[PDB]
């Protein structure tokens, strides 16, 4: 009778060789969680609705586990996912995976931070960097890191004497002013 | 008559081409600070007995921080020759020299684990590793840095799991028990 604002499903897939419209797992899992726990559906209807959003190597381990037991609830399915696919990471891989991350040839300096926000978020949860440093390792691997140079380079230099340094935020309000 | 052993002062100069005979500032820094703290005579003639280890810039120095305040403490010098020479490592230069550090050329096993601990040291005090995990990133830095060997490798996993940390020494027992 009218048109309905529709919303995409986030399709997971597994595959290294991943779509360009396939999510990342923990978003998927974000995902597949919500139809678990939250939907008011009854269960035989979510493990339909978590399986329409698999395909390829992910959809395989949903029949495998499901061949296995077909009374498993949609959370020991989602335990199954995290077993097989969520991130394996630890203290010395993920401060070696932060470190080791310099800027691309194609990012700019913004894009690069905003990247590098996201792998020392995944850091702080597996507790490989204490919060209250957080900014220092900010400024010090966006300097080492990026291919920034000039003034630009001189105004980080001055920040990270300032004292008060910068949050995310405020980092990007800086680094956007030298942007234009 | 009898002979005995003749222990010579450590000489300290800054000069780029050092002396064989001439320390690494560190070195000296601990006899200069033993001279300042630990022994009994007064300041003025610590003040000479320091002075007496120095030759070429680190002694102009001495000249410099004396013409500034004849009142100074060898305290305050000390803190001066430790801005001047004393190393510029930052939290990002410690961390990735600490973490970049393998077992290489074929060194002994405990030889690389000697090495890597000295610059533990250096990292945590910069804080750049949380004291109460230093045992933590030893044991994962040799566990990920050595060549190690699968026996040495299930106890120092079993010590980890179980939960007894190795101290330095505890861990250089295991490893000399499979260097052997």
């Amino acid at each position: 009778l009218l048109p309905v604002k529709y919303c995409k499903m986030r399709i997971f897939s597994g595959s290294t060789a991943a779509a360009p419209e396939e999510e990342p797992f923990e978003v998927w899992l974000e995902q597949a969680t919500e139809i678990a726990k939250e939907w008011p559906i009854p269960e035989a209807e979510k493990k339909r609705w978590v399986a329409e959003s698999l395909r390829g190597p992910a959809l395989d381990l949903m029949h495998i586990v499901q061949a296995d037991n077909p009374s498993i609830s949609v959370g020991e399915c989602l335990e199954a996912f995290k077993q097989v696919f969520g991130s394996t990471e630890s203290r010395r891989t993920s401060q070696v995976k932060y470190l080791r991350t310099y800027q691309q040839e194609g990012e700019k300096i913004s894009a690069y931070v905003l990247r590098l926000e996201t792998l020392l978020r995944r850091a702080v949860e597996k507790r490989a960097i204490p919060r209250n440093i957080a900014d220092q390792v900010r400024l010090e691997q966006v300097m080492a890191g990026a291919n920034l140079g000039n003034v630009l380079w001189c105004r980080l230099q001055e920040l990270k004497d300032q004292g008060p340094l910068p949050t995310f935020l405020q980092l990007m309000k800086v680094i956007r002013e030298e942007e234009e």
